[PDB]
């Protein structure tokens, strides 16, 4: 038997489906996703990391002048310095006074730090989903692992599990992506080759161990002070390290849906977004037919206690005569409230115990047990508790769903407006028919 | 959780405050002064003798 269903995206929290299999007794299967991750297929255009600046030591040549030479590295730089009287610690360096000049010369390198502290650009493609269930199958919860897209089914116990597609193509990713660490940004990183300098970017690789470097420094030599032979210049500080001080929140702390956010791999997990479609392969052995099921008569049903607290603060007590010893699935008829427990055992006549989770004021619900239906009633109270630390075991309330103290204190207005209308309305057709026989 | 009830301030007569509480059993507690003092602050103006 194939059975379909759709549950919530949610993480951690369980859901009931009525496996209903004509002629057989009703079974219910508990599922809760434990892990849901979005990995992103990734493409690197290239590494920051923090530059050097390599300046080799300079040229004085005395008695003379000096030329510059063209070079092909990154940020090359070359200039040359007339008038200059360099002096050493033993005095002067050159012998003329006027007749010297210095060939300063600078490159832009990566540093050594850029085989381990750098930021890889990606690019994200649709991400492969996939998740972690666990399904109650038979009174035995298994975990099954496997691809939410619809494929890739997983047979565990002899049942067949089929995840996905997800109702929903939203990633916390973007199309470009920054990963430092364990921090994953979102920026739209600037083009390769087309860096700017005191930005993210101003030094690019395609590969950490690449010697293919793109800088773009502003790397300007400046003239040595008198009487020195040091190489001064103007450079914009790093992009990288700026960048680092300037990060801001990485999306593991800003997305959007609670998504949890990691690298190696790249992953988004846990995120609250749409519905998950659910497809199980039943064998017939785990179907127990109608006449070989227990079957329940006279029964009634009772709430000593309900608070809509979110945390299955009601129980109900079901009375029942069972035709024989066996289990019997339980389910609720109504979205409104959920019942903890999936399956009991009947024993004779006697009574069972399950606990439930209900947004409404006023419990009206249907408890069908191995399909004998019960109608449950009760009035519920609000929690004092303001706050929790877990999510709603129930779903929302809705419009429709009223007290029904408060649904009859609206029928009593509305019928007593209702009753004055229709009473007017009485005495002018009245009214109406009479003068118009009249002639 | 915290009930709020008011007794009488007569010394010797228990009272039974009713602590209804959804979703628990109904709870009674019996409370009885048993002695209440009143301490008024002095302040000495003169010793006679
Ligand atoms: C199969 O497992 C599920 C899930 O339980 C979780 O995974 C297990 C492998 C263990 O690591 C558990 O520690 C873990 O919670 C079972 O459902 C859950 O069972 C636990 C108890 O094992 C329930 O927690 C308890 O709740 C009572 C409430 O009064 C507390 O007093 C206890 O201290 C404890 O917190 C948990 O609520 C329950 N989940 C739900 C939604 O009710 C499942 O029963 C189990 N099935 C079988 C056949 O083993």
């Amino acid at each position: 038997y194939e059975h379909v269903t759709v549950i919530p995206n949610t993480v951690g929290v369980p859901y009931k489906t009525l496996v209903n299999r004509p002629g057989y007794s009703p079974m219910v299967l508990e599922m809760e996703l434990l892990s849901v991750t979005l990995e992103p297929t990734l493409s690197l255009d290239y590494i920051t990391c923090e530059y050097k600046t390599v300046i080799p030591s300079p040229y004085v040549k005395c008695c003379g002048t000096a030329e510059c030479k063209d070079k092909s590295l990154p940020d090359y730089s070359c200039k040359v310095f007339t008038g200059v009287y360099p002096f050493m610690w033993g005095g002067a360096y050159c012998f003329c006074d006027t007749e010297n000049t210095q060939l300063s010369e600078a490159h832009v390198e990566k540093s050594e730090s850029c085989k381990t502290e750098f930021a890889s650009a990606y690019r994200a493609h649709t991400a492969s989903a996939s998740a972690k269930l666990r399904v109650l199958y038979q009174g035995n919860n298994v975990t099954v692992s496997a691809y939410a897209n619809g494929d890739h089914a997983v047979t565990v116990k002899d049942a067949k599990f089929i995840v996905g597609p997800m109702s929903s193509a939203w990633t916390p990713f973007d199309n470009k992506i920054v990963v430092y660490k364990g921090d994953v940004y979102n920026m739209d990183y600037p083009p390769f080759g087309a860096g700017r300098p005191g930005q993210f970017g101003d030094i690019q690789s395609r590969t950490p161990e690449s010697e293919d470097v793109y800088a773009n420094t502003q790397l300007v030599l400046q003239r040595p002070s008198a009487g020195t032979v040091h190489v001064p210049y103007s450079q914009a500080p790093s992009g990288f390290k700026y960048w680092l001080k300037e990060r801001g929140a990485s999306l593991q702390h800003t997305a959007p849906f609670g998504c949890q956010i990691a690298t190696n791999p790249v992953r988004a997990m846990n995120c609250a977004v749409g519905n998950m479609p659910i497809s199980i392969d039943i064998p017939d052995a785990a179907f127990t037919r109608v006449v070989d099921a227990p079957s329940l008569t006279d029964m009634s049903c009772e709430v000593p206690a309900c608070t809509h607290s979110s945390d299955f603060g009601g129980v109900a007590i079901i009375k029942y005569a069972a035709s024989k010893k066996g289990k019997c699935a339980v389910h609720s008829m109504t979205n409104a409230v959920t019942i903890r427990e999936a399956e009991i055992e009947v024993e004779g006549n006697s009574q069972l115990q399950i606990s439930f989770s209900t947004a409404l004021a006023s419990a009206e619900f249907r408890v069908q047990v191995c399909s004998t239906q019960v109608h449950c009633a009760a009035e519920c109270h609000p929690p004092k508790d303001h706050i929790v630390n877990y999510p709603a075991s129930h779903t929302t309330l809705g419009v429709q769903d009223i007290s029904v103290t408060a649904m009859s204190w609206v029928q009593k207005i509305t019928g007593g407006v209702g009753l004055v209308v229709a009473v007017a309305a009485l005495i002018l057709i009245v009214v109406l028919c009479v003068s118009f026989s009249r002639h």
